[PDB]
């Protein structure tokens, strides 16, 4: 029996831009070794090809969507058939997320605005249409992969990026006081610096901020992500889990 | 010499829509009285006309701006004349904001969008336009005005609010530390439960008031609950000279409220 | 293979007053089951027959051991010991602690003393005599049982334990950031109100109606439940694990939301 | 009218060994521009001897105390003599502290004792005295001067400072929420790295890299921030932290 047995469980930006453990692709893999069944979702199907073998390969369950989560009407649409092919949603991953480069000054509007639509509106959405489900079904639990770009300035300036990861933390945080009564959990995973294939497009620089002497990957985000949406985290609800290597705790 | 003798503070959101210290009033007024010249900015004309009485009645200067700051090109163009009549923005004070009702169900996406747009950003289009103005002078000072419903559920749903108002708390310290090199300050206020006009006028024109009013004072370990005058006072901290080592951090004013979960 | 397979785990404040899940004993039968061996220590035997009881039941392997972790002659001792008998001492969870009642008014000057020294001092000296052996060996894991009344005013004064447990927070953020470098990690678990033996207990042996203040701590709570042991024991058994080889100088709050909240 | 005109504020900590702006020295002498008749306590009487004649160069009112604030009976002297003098106790300033190098493994056992006391226990015992006198009155503040490093790992290993620290931002939260019916309020200061004197005794190119802005601020910035908390414009802030440290604690590159 695994931690997530018979759990479904939808997971957001489930793609990969290459080869490696990105946090989408971790969390899915992660959580089908676990026994969830994962229904994995990402703007572009090819690029979730890999994680579906890695799930597959191994016995677990998953099953992939196209969606533009950005898109109410599609996220409407991916949440009601995922009720009606899986009869449940029991677990909400919101990982889909990027930065863009720059500060209020070097930032244009346009991308400003897409960065909120990506990294926040995105969860807004998931949630608005998730939530009803699991009111109904007596509980889910919903993990926001948010960043410490949210709570520090951790080299680079991505302004959009950090305020809308900071309102994804605190969304988080109201939306599991206001949902506690029905059995709904919400708490953020809040990674660090990470070698994702996304951070690939130095690393001795990112290395220079962190006091462990390694770098987490994917997996980090998946491990805690695993636990938050577990029912060995029925009483944590409303609260962060920082996955960093210590970074943010020193400013030497 | 006041304490922003000789400054221009630039603030938004200084209307109300009734008598009494909403923030943004009371930050112009306060302003005004220890020696700044307030630019005063709202998107209703009117609203301001109690707030250039007071800041007269006080001794004080202040110039209305009528201005929509969650439009780009007014803002390039609030800003552009502001030096142009003014010469410098000492200060900056991000004050437009409101909130709207409801959690991720219940808030209408477009209303989730209005609530990101005037609550976080109108702060990112102001700090566009201003940042270039304070970097040429040789420095500045911005005070964002928050909500501890960026940091803590205090009793209501309204998801667009404190998801914005996290943000700008946010904002408020990378550009903080991205400007600092450039003697640029960046701090927040956090206000808690306050009486201001537009508070105020949303309660009583609505359940049972009595118990509401009963409620939320509750949540104050104070005797007593502020005003904008207690958001001005600690904005006028920030923006002066006197926190001249102070950038990337908040001010909590709140009666105590978010220290207990009781 | 458990979670924590092979490992060998000193955990403090093992045994309860009474029946129950105090955080202690269900962070030793949580470990257990997951594979550590664990050295469970408190002031006396009795307390812990239960602790035994429980892990041995389970199919865990579990040493008992009696230690005053305030005075650092014993500490000194329980951990050569340890090492002697088990080589290596991989996790070490410092949860002994008890709050004591009262403000800066109130409480004793005595009291005062006392209670950083059982909720702060503890960790302190636990922490200087499993360091050097984390560090020789090559790394390790320590997880600190805090308190929400170390982040938050929960509804009753006792200054000494919110002030020592604020300590205790900061103490493991530091030491973390300190022994990074030899692989060692420190993270907290901060607990809100759980039911425990210690804490049903007082309540329970005190002064209103108890009925009463029950509800009024639930009300503090926006899950609809409250907590036990199991569930600090269930966080601390995530940041002993290597899938939290990443997490370092954190916490984990488990309080069923209040501390999110302030209405 | 100075920001706290009439205000009796007691000060501890108010002596400084060395020249430049102390914390102690700093708010004693801002606090008696802003009309405070100043309590200036310390262990070391003579430390205080310039804190004095700065303030009265100015024209402003100080009295000097000689105490060991650990000490419980020394606090209550120091206390009702305060009142008898006075009539009032309306601010408490506690700025007595200094760290100590080391983690748990260099710490000695009996430095983290006296680094419990000296930064915690001491604030504790003001409290203990001080607030039966603010309830008597009508109300009064508090105001803690804590450190960056009860938040932050911010160079250097110095344990029970950072836990003393810690413990003294939550004690303050605490009694805040606790004497917040009375009228009592109860905030801390937090400096990050100041050149103050005690710094420069008991380098200054790695603790100026950690921090943003460009310059290194000293005692006059804590004191105000202290001179704000501590002031009825700030009649509805309690229970919170006002962080001096030039951008310091929110980077994290
Ligand atoms: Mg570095
Ligand atoms: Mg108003
Ligand atoms: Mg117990
Ligand atoms: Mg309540």
């Amino acid at each position: 029996a695994g931690r997530l047995q018979g759990k479904v469980a939808l997971v957001t930006g489930a793609g990969c831009i290459g080869p490696g453990w990105g946090n989408g692709r971790a969390i899915a893999v992660r959580f089908a070794e676990e026994g969830a069944h994962v229904i994995a979702v990402d703007r572009d199907l090819a690029s979730m090809d890999a994680t579906l073998e890695l799930v597959r390969a191994a016995g677990g369950s998953v099953t992939p969507c196209l969606c533009d989560v950005t898109d109410s009407a599609s996220v409407e649409r991916l949440v009601a058939d995922s009720v009606a092919r899986c009869g449940r949603v029991d677990i909400l991953v919101n990982n889909v997320g990027a930065p863009s480069p720059g500060g209020p000054v070097a930032l244009d509007e346009a991308q400003w605005a897409m960065q909120l639509e990506l990294n926040l509106t995105t969860a807004f959405l998931m949630c608005k249409y998730v939530l009803p489900v699991m009111e109904q079904q007596g509980g889910g639990a919903i993990v926001n992969i948010a960043s410490t770009s949210g709570i520090r300035w951790t080299g680079a300036a991505q302004v959009g990026y950090a305020a809308a990861k900071a309102g994804m933390i605190q969304m988080g945080r109201v939306v599991a006081v206001e949902y506690a009564a029905k059995n709904v959990r919400v708490n953020s995973v809040v990674p660090g610096l990470l070698h994702t294939p996304m951070v690939d497009t130095l690393l001795r620089k990112r290395q220079a901020r962190i006091p462990m002497p390694f770098m987490g990957d994917g997996r980090d985000t998946a491990n805690a992500a695993l636990f938050l949406a577990s029912d060995e985290a029925r009483f944590v609800t409303g609260t962060e889990i920082v996955v960093d290597g210590g970074m943010s705790a020193r400013c030497d």
